[PDB]
C-alpha cells in the first residue's frame, strides 16, 4: 500500500464502469468495461453448474436403476441404461472443454489464433458426436416405447401409423444433428476463429416435436383406457390420475419446457431452458416406460 | 477490422504474457498478466462444478431414500433425511453467492469497498450457519449409529466408553465450527475487505477424526462378528466381506480421502479433496446405518 487515491473516499464512485486497456489483433490500444468482462465470466459460471447437475443426477440414477429393477433383459432397460452413460460421458468431455484455452477470457478479448493448439478442436469435436449419439439413443427409446403399446389386436391399424410418424421423425432428428455437426466441424477445423452455423435451431424443434408426440400418444392412451375400463364391469382410478399426469409418466413437464424454450426469445434464457429439458426427458424416460408397457385394463 | 497488426503473423508470439492496464485503490496505473486473470476465473469455474454435483446427487438421493425404505419412523432415517436437505440448501445459497459482486473479478482486481452492498455479506453469512447445522446433523447421526451397536448385554462396558469418545468429539466439532463462524462474521461485518481467520483448519481435522473413529468402530465390529460366528456352529461370509469393506458400509473411502486431505499441502488440492469427502460421507451414511443396526450373529 504505497498511497491510497482519492477514489477510496468517493461514495458516488462506481467501479465496473472503469476501462480495461488491452492489446488485440487490431493493434495495441483496445478498451473494454469491467461489466462486459464480468458478463463473459458469468456465462461460463452459469453453464458449469448445469453440467455438474447433469453428471451427478445421471451418475446416481444409473446405480439406482440397476439395484431396483428386477427384470434386466428387456431392450428398453438397456437403451435407458446407455442414455445416462452418454450423458455422463458428454458431461466429462464438457468439463475437460470448459477449462481449456478455447473457452477462456484471453481468447475472447484477444482473438489470437496462436493460443489454440491442435487437440482443443478435437475435444470440441468429440462433444458434438456424443450429442448425436445421445439423441439417437433417446429417439430409439421413444420408438421402442411406441412399439409395445399397440401389441394387442384392439387397434392393429393405428399403431402402424403412429410407428410411421415416430420413426421418420427420429431419423429426421438424428440426420439434422449429424449434418449440423459435420458442417460445424469442417468450418471449425478449417479456421479456428469462425462463426458457428445455425439453421433456425431446426434440431431442437424436431426433438421438441418428437417429445410432444410422445406426450400426445400417452395422454390419448389414458383417455382410451378410462373408456375401456367403464364399459366393462371394472373399477376406475381415484388418485392415480394425478400420478399418470403430473408425475412425468406422460412426459408432460419435459414437453412444456421445450415449447417454452423454442418460443421465447434468446434473452429470456433459451440456451438454459433446453439443457434442463434434455436432462428432464432423459430422467423421465424410465417412468414413461412403465406406463406404456403396462396392461390397459388388467387387475 | 480496421488494420491487422504484425502480431497476427508472428508464430512465436505468446498471448497470455501480455499486460492488462487497470485502475485500483492505489491509483491509476496498475498492471497484471492475462494468466493471473485466467487463474482467478478458473477457480470459480472449478468450484461451481463440485457444488452442482452436490446439489444434483443429494436432490436425487432424497426421493430415492423415501421411495425405497420401508420403515420411516426411526430417528436415523429422519437425521439422514435432513442432512441431504441441508446439503441442498447450502448448495442453493452457494449458487446465489457465486454470481454476486463479492466473488467477481472486478472486486478482486479493484478492491473498492463501494462495490459491496448490504445483503452480499448476509448471503455470505447465512452459508456459514448452514455449514454448522450440516456438521451438527452429521455428528448426531454418528452418535445415533454408535448407540444402537452395543444395545445387547455382550459388552455393556465398552459401549459407554465409545459413546463418551464419540459424544465429546461431536460437541467439540460443532463448537469449533460455531466459534469459527462467529469470529469470521464479526470481522467480515466490521470491514468488507479483511482476511478470514483460520486455526490450522482445526475443524476439518476434528471432522476427519470423528469419521476415522466411526471407521475404526465398524471394522472392529466386523472382526468381532467373525470370531462370534465361528465358535458357534454357524456359517460364515464368502463374498460379503468385500461388500462390508469396499462398498462404504464401513465409511472407508470417506476416511481415506480426509487423511489424504489434511496431510497434503494446499498446492495438491486441499480445498478440493474436502468438499468431495463431505459429499461422500453424507452419501455413505445410509449404508453405514444398515450395518450398525444389523444383528451380529442372526440368520
Ligand atoms: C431433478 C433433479 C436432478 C434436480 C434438478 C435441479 C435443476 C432443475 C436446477 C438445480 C440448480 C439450478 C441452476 C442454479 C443456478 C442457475 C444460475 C441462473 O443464473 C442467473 O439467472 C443469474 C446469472 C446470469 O444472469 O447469468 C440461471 C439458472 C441456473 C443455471 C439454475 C437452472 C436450474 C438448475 C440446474
Ligand atoms: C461410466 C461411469 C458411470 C462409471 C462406471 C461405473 C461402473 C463401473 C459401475 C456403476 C454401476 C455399477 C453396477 C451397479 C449394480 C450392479 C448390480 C450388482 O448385483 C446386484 O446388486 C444384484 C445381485 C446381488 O444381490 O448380488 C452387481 C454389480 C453391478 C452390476 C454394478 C457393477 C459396476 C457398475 C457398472
Ligand atoms: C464416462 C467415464 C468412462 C469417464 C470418461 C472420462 C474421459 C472423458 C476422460 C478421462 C481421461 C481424459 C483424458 C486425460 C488426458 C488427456 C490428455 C490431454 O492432453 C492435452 O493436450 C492437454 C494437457 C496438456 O497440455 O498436456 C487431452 C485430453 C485427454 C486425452 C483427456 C480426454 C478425456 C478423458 C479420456
Ligand atoms: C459414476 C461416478 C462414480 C463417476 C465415475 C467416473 C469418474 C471416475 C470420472 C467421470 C468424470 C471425470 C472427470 C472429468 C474431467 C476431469 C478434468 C481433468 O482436468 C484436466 O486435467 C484438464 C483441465 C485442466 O486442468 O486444465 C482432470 C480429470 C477429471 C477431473 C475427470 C476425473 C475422473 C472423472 C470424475
Ligand atoms: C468410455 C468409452 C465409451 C470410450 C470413449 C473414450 C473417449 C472419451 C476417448 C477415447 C479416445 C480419446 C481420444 C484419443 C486421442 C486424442 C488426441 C489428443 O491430441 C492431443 O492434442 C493430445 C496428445 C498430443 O499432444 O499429441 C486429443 C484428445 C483425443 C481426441 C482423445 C479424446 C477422448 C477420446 C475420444
Ligand atoms: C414439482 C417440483 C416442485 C418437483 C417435486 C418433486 C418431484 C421430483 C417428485 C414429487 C412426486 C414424485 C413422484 C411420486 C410418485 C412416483 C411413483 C413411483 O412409483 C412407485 O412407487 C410405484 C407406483 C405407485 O406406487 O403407485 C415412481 C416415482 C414417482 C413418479 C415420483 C417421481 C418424483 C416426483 C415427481
Ligand atoms: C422437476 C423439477 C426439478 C422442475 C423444477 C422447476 C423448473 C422447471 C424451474 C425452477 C427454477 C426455474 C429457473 C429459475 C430462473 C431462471 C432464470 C431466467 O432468466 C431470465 O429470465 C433472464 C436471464 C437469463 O436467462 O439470461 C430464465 C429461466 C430460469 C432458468 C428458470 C427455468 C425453469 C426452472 C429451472
Ligand atoms: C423428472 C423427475 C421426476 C426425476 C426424478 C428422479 C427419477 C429418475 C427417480 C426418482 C424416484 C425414482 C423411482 C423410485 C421408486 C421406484 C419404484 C421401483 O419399484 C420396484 O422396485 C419394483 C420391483 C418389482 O418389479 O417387483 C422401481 C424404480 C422406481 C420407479 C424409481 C425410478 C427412478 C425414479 C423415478
Ligand atoms: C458419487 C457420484 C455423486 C459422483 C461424484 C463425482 C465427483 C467425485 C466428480 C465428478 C466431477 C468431478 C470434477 C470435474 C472436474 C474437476 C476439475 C479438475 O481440474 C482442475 O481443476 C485442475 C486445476 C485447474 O486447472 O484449476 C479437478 C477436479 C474436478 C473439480 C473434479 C472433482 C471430482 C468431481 C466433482
Ligand atoms: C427442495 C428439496 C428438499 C426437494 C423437495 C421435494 C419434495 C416436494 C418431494 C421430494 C420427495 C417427495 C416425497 C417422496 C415420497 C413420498 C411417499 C409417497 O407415498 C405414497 O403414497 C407412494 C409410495 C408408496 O406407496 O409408498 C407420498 C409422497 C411422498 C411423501 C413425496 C412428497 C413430496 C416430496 C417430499
Ligand atoms: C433449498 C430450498 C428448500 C429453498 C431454496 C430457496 C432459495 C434458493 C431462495 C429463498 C429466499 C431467496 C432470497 C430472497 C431475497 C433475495 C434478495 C434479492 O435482492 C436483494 O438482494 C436486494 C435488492 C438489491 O439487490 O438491491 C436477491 C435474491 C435473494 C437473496 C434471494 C436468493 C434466493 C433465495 C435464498
Ligand atoms: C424440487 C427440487 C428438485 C428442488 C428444486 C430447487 C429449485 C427450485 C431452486 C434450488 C436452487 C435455486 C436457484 C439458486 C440461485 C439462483 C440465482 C438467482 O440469481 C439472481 O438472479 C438473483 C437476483 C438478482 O440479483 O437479480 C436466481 C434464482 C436461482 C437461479 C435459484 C432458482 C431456484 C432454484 C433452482
Ligand atoms: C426452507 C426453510 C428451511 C427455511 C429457510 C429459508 C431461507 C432460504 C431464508 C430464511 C431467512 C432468509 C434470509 C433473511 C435475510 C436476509 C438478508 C437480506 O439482506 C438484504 O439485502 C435485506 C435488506 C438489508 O438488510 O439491507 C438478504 C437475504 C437474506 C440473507 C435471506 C436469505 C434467505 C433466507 C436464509
Ligand atoms: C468410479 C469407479 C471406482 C466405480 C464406482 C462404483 C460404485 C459407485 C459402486 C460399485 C459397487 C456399488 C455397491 C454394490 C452393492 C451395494 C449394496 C446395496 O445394498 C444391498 O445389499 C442391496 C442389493 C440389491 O438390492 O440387489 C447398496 C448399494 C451398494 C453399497 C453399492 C453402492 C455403489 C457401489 C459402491
Ligand atoms: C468412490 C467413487 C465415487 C469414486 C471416487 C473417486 C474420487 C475419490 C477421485 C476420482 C477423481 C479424483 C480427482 C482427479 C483429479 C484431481 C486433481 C488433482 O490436482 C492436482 O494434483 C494439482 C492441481 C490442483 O491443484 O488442482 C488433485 C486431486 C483430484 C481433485 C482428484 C481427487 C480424488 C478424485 C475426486
Ligand atoms: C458413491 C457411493 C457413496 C454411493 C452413492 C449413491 C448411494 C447414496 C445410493 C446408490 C445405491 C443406493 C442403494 C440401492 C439399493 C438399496 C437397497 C434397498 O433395499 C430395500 O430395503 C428395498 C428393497 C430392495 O430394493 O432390495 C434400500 C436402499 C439401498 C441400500 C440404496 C441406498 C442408497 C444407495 C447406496
Ligand atoms: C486506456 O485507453 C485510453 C484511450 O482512449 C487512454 O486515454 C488511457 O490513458 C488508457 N489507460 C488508462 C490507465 O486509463
Ligand atoms: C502502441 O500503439 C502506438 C500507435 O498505435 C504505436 O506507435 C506503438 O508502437 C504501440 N506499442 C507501444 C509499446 O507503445
Ligand atoms: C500499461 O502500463 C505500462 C506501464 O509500465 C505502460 O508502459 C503501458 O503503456 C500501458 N499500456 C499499454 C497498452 O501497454
Ligand atoms: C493517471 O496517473 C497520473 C500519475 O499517476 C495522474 O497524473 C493522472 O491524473 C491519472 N489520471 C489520468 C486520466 O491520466
Amino acid at each position: 500500500a504505497p498511497s491510497l487515491s482519492n477514489l477510496f473516499y468517493d461514495p458516488t464512485y462506481n467501479p465496473g464502469q472503469s476501462t480495461i486497456n488491452y492489446t488485440s489483433i487490431y493493434g495495441n490500444g483496445s478498451t473494454i468495461t469491467f461489466d462486459e468482462l464480468q458478463g463473459l465470466v458469468n456465462s461460463t459460471v452459469t453453464q458449469a453448474i448445469m453440467f455438474g447437475v447433469r453428471c451427478g443426477a445421471a451418475a446416481l440414477t444409473l446405480i439406482v436403476m440397476w439395484m431396483t429393477s428386477r427384470s434386466r433383459k428387456t431392450p428398453i432397460f438397456i437403451i435407458n441404461q446407455v442414455s445416462l452413460f452418454l450423458i455422463i460421458l458428454h458431461s466429462a468431455l464438457y468439463f475437460k472443454y470448459l477449462l481449456s484455452n478455447y473457452s477462456s477470457v484471453t481468447y475472447a478479448l484477444t482473438g489470437f489464433p496462436q493460443f489454440i493448439s491442435r487437440g482443443d478442436v478435437h475435444v470440441y469435436g468429440a462433444t458434438n458426436i456424443i450429442q448425436v449419439l445421445l439423441v439417437a439413443s433417446i429417439e430409439t427409446s421413444l420408438v421402442f416405447q411406441i412399439k409395445v403399446i399397440f401389441t394387442g389386436d384392439n387397434f392393429k391399424r393405428i399403431g402402424l401409423m403412429l410407428t410411421s410418424i415416430s420413426f421418420t421423425l427420429g431419423i429426421a432428428t438424428v440426420t439434422m444433428y449429424f449434418v449440423s455437426a459435420v458442417k460445424g466441424m469442417i468450418v471449425t477445423y478449417n479456421d479456428v476463429s469462425a462463426t458457428q452455423d445455425k439453421y433456425f435451431n431446426a434440431s431442437t424443434i424436431l426433438l421438441a416435436s418428437s417429445i410432444n408426440f410422445m406426450s400426445f400418444v400417452l395422454v390419448v392412451k389414458l383417455i382410451l383406457a378410462i373408456r375401456s375400463r367403464r364399459f366393462l364391469g371394472l373399477k376406475q382410478f381415484d388418485s392415480f390420475h394425478i400420478l399418470l399426469i403430473m408425475s412425468c409418466q406422460s412426459l408432460l413437464v419435459p414437453s412444456i419446457i421445450f415449447i417454452l424454450a423454442y418460443s421465447l426469445k434468446p434473452n429470456q434464457g433459451t440456451d438454459v431452458l433446453t439443457t434442463v429439458a434434455t436432462l428432464l426427458a432423459v430422467l423421465s424416460l424410465p417412468l414413461s416406460s412403465m406406463w406404456a408397457t403396462a396392461a390397459n385394463n388388467a387387475s
